[PDB]
């Protein structure tokens, strides 16, 4: 029994991290292979073929504990920055670089001056923001997922918005939203709720004991979806639909009738009632998260 | 900016966790040196756990009895002795990832970093803190006993908690690494329930100093309070008293918001009597008690959004 807010375990990721330094930019790069991936701007309305051209390889600092790595390389992808070292990171796990959509979760391994210092767990939020948990020098900190033996890296971190949200780009430094690596006045745009995940997360309820909020109602997925749009809830796919259908079958609660209950919590509130100790509807668990949570999946 | 419920980097844990097994039981070690830990009741059966004997189990068990699984490779066990509620199987080699480390009891109130792992693999990562009641909210299915919670303060990993049991409430009960339970606790199936739990007041106040750094002042008010008459309000929505030791604590995070513990005590009490009002304070429309002074100092950033 219990629910909690859980990341997946961090130590594939600390034997990667590693320290760059360029000027007076001090930030975070992942070393995988022969190669440290950091963002772009740690040479820093910026160009940055131009500010690049004039580094030698010697220019980059890059530590790695206490070892000083020598860049024999380097070159620019999209928004990350790509330097070739001598060698090869012993510790590199199975890896792949993915892109992630909004409402999928991933983990963060928060980092400064090289050093993990902390991982949460977060969602890609439908306007690409993350609700992070960032000071200054947490940049080049990454986001992952594990899959069997194998961490696929969906995030690296390059700035916080003025709200105190964060943005940042894939591994191969294609940002996540409407963003660009400059200073330059940018702003979120307005968010929804992830639709999915409150699904998935009022099954997790069911499964753990919490049962006050279910009703004999259902509803259509067109009518459900007019209800959702009024309460800026992001709308419900039959995608959606089908890949809940394992939560479904294991609580007895078809869908759409997980949705009228969800309608009703949204037109009438809790009323002094809590779901898994909280007195908001959680959507940062997706439909995976809760099977796998709730079935005890290990790395 | 912003504001997680945070836990340490679980790799030096990572390269601890171990599958032990006694006859059909399976559960998780920590193997720290040649030594691996892990709950004692991993020599019961279901039917042992209502009134055992350990120490008549135990003397009918070698050590050849014990396995011991760390990634693929088998452990040979060497010796054996019980430590309290714990087991300390002797083994003949030593972990070559062994972190620098101590062992630690902390105080209700305390977080610390749950590393969920089921047949000495890892699983997932979470925060946690030690109840008032001694019992913890966990999230652990059958075979995660010998999980570990932790803290990471510098690089020396700090041991606090031994997964044990879950309670019929769905809540958790453990020991520290030397043993001895958190609460009242037996390593028994006997009609044991939590007592009735309350809030940990010092971790609020500090969440709303966090909320304060982190630019929101909506809950502040004009008033302050003597301790005596704040601890007679929060007595009456469970709350546990807030003590001279608390207001010390407190300190650096009333003096780098300006905004004294006693007037922060008036906020909390005024939120205790008219609820939130449709709003949030860091995310959350209920008042948080699970970030410690010492968690917010660590996290939030030494400058206060003004
Ligand atoms: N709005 C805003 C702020 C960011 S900034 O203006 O200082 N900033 C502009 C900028 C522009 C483009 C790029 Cl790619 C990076 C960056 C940098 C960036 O965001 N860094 C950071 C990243 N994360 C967490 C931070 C917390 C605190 C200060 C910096 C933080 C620097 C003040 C928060
Ligand atoms: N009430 C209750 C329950 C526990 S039990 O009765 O199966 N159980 C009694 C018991 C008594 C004392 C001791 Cl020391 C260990 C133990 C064991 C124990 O707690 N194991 C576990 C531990 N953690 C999380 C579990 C989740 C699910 C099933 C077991 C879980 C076995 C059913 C939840
Ligand atoms: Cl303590």
């Amino acid at each position: 029994s219990g629910f909690r807010k859980m990341a997946f375990p961090s130590g594939k990721v600390e034997g990667c991290m590693v320290q760059v330094t360029c000027g007076t930019t001090t930030l975070n790069g992942l070393w995988l292979d022969d190669v440290v991936y950091c963002p772009r701007h740690v040479i820093c309305n910026p160009n940055y073929e131009d500010l690049l051209i004039r580094k030698s390889n010697h220019n980059f600092l890059v530590q790695a504990g206490n070892v000083q790595l020598r860049v024999i390389g380097h070159s620019m992808q999209n928004c990350v920055l790509k330097l070739k070292v001598d060698t090869a990171n012993p510790k590199t796990p199975k890896y792949k670089f993915v892109r992630i959509q909004p409402g999928q979760t991933f983990s963060v391994l928060a980092c400064y001056n090289g050093s993990p210092s902390g991982v949460y767990q977060c969602a890609m939020r439908p306007n690409f923001t993350i609700k992070g948990s960032f000071l200054n020098g947490s940049c080049g900190s990454v986001g992952f997922n594990i899959d069997y033996d194998c961490v696929s890296f969906c995030y690296m971190h390059h700035m916080e918005l003025p709200t105190g949200v964060h943005a940042g780009t894939d591994l191969e430094g294609n940002f996540y939203g409407p963003f660009v690596d400059r200073q330059t006045a940018q702003a979120a745009g307005t968010d929804t709720t992830i639709t999915v995940n409150v699904l998935a997360w009022l099954y997790a309820a069911v499964i753990n004991g919490d049962r006050w909020f279910l009703n004999r109602f259902t509803t259509t997925l067109n009518d459900f979806n007019l209800v959702a749009m009024k309460y800026n809830y992001e709308p419900l796919t039959q995608d959606h639909v089908d890949i809940l259908g394992p939560l479904s079958a294991q609580t007895g609660i078809a869908v759409l009738d997980m949705c009228a209950s969800l309608k009703e919590l949204l037109q009438n509130g809790m009323n002094g009632r809590t779901i898994l100790g909280s007195a908001l509807l959680e959507d940062e668990f997706t439909p995976f998260d809760v099977v796998r949570q709730c079935s005890g999946v290990t790395f």
